[PDB]
């Protein structure tokens, strides 16, 4: 049995309480078919002051229901878990040591505490060195959520390349997006003024743009557009950069990855990928 560990993201992975009994609540697809579900442990308060506690929960979306495809493609059983610390995954000194450590879903794939990451996890090639990935699953890259009215020209705005404390910006802690911007001097700065404002999850951040607390949210655009695409208060700007694709995770020379890819490979060709695309991504107006 595999241990599968995913983050909760939608609209690849939402997350919700089980019912009182246990289960999790009858619900259908805009086609009118039932939402697969499936229990997934993981902590249920982050908000900092409260105790932590690991519950089973129901997660669904279209992550999962790409997991469903490949366990029975595969031949496999699994067992479904969310990352303990809540993150994606860099690499870090840890101890307050020169030792270095991967944090988030990574780190739990290298230590072994997951066997496979199926999430919207990017293919970069700082991850590539330590594990191996499918083939893209999915193909984005990295966009800005706004409030509505708010006048960004994108990456290159000045108001990003010149930051104050008059336009405040950031992203998600620990993710693909840290990774992008210590690769370039310059993007450098810009995360060291980002890092004052990060945030511990994009739910968060996604929010307190609503709120009118963060002013713009550097992130995925496959989840950003789906954010936007549901709020009428919510917009993307700017010209995509950083492109680049969400993949499986699996452990180096893992026997897996062959059969993954060309689980992925089928999907992309027979409308499997597309059909989700029309269940979770693009199916109704913002409400």
């Amino acid at each position: 049995r595999l241990k599968i560990v995913t983050i909760h993201q939608e609209p690849f992975v939402y997350v919700k309480p089980t019912m009182s009994d246990g289960t999790c609540k009858e619900e259908f697809t805009v086609n009118g078919d039932p939402v697969k579900k499936v229990i997934c442990t993981g902590p249920n308060d982050t908000s900092p002051g409260s105790p932590r506690h690991t519950v089973p929960q129901c997660c669904y979306g279209f992550c999962i229901d790409l997991l469903i495809k490949l366990a029975r493609t595969m031949n496999f059983t699994y067992e479904v878990h969310l990352v303990a610390d809540g993150k994606f995954g860099t690499q870090e000194r840890v101890n307050n040591s020169n030792k270095k450590e991967w944090n988030g879903m990574m780190g739990e794939l290298l230590s072994g505490q997951a066997d496979m990451i199926v999430a919207p996890l990017t293919i970069n090639n700082e991850r590539a060195q330590y594990i191996e990935f499918s083939k893209p699953f999915k193909y984005q890259g990295l966009t800005i959520l706004v409030k509505k009215g708010t006048r960004i020209t994108g990456i290159n705005d000045p108001r990003l390349r010149n930051p104050s404390d008059k336009f405040i910006y950031a992203t998600v802690k620990q993710s693909s997006v840290d990774i992008y911007f210590r690769r370039q001097v310059e993007l450098s700065t810009m995360y060291r003024h980002m890092e004052k404002h990060n945030y511990e999850s994009a739910a968060e951040a996604i929010q307190a743009v609503r709120d009118n607390k963060l002013h713009a949210f550097i992130w995925d655009s496959a989840v950003l557009e789906f954010e936007a695409s549901q709020k009428c208060d919510l917009v993307t700007t700017g010209e995509l950069f950083f492109r680049s694709g969400f993949g499986i995770g699996m452990r180096k020379d893992s026997p897996w990855k062959q059969n993954v890819s060309l689980s992925i490979l089928k999907s992309h060709e027979n409308g499997f990928m597309e059909d989700l695309d029309k269940t979770w991504v693009r199916y109704q107006e913002c409400d």
